[PDB]
């Protein structure tokens, strides 16, 4: 029953496109790791982080946004395909 200037402010500025807000994990001597939520240290360049002064701007810890990417893993099978066995020129019919 108190909160005389504890709340957010309820405005948004910025728009969706597939962004996630993650923090610095570790910061390489070339490249730079940020977790956004997962297992795997989402790998990023420092040179997306740091500005085109050529100097990164953040630093291990410091609360970065990295850019959701789109991609599985498939480990690949086997496909009964034309493209896969060699054959001349032919086909194939039904109901003869």
């Amino acid at each position: 029953g108190i909160d005389p200037f504890t709340e957010s402010l309820k405005e948004i500025e910025t728009r969706p496109g597939s962004i996630v807000r993650g923090v610095v994990v570790a910061i390489d001597k070339d490249v730079v790791l940020v977790d956004a939520g997962l297992k795997s240290e989402s790998a990023i360049p420092a040179e997306q982080f740091k500005n085109a002064q050529g100097e990164l701007e953040i630093q291990v810890g410091d609360e970065v946004d990295v850019a959701l990417d789109a991609v599985e893993d498939g480990f690949g099978e086997t496909l009964l395909s034309r493209e896969k066995a060699k054959r001349h020129e032919a086909w194939i019919t039904l109901e003869k």
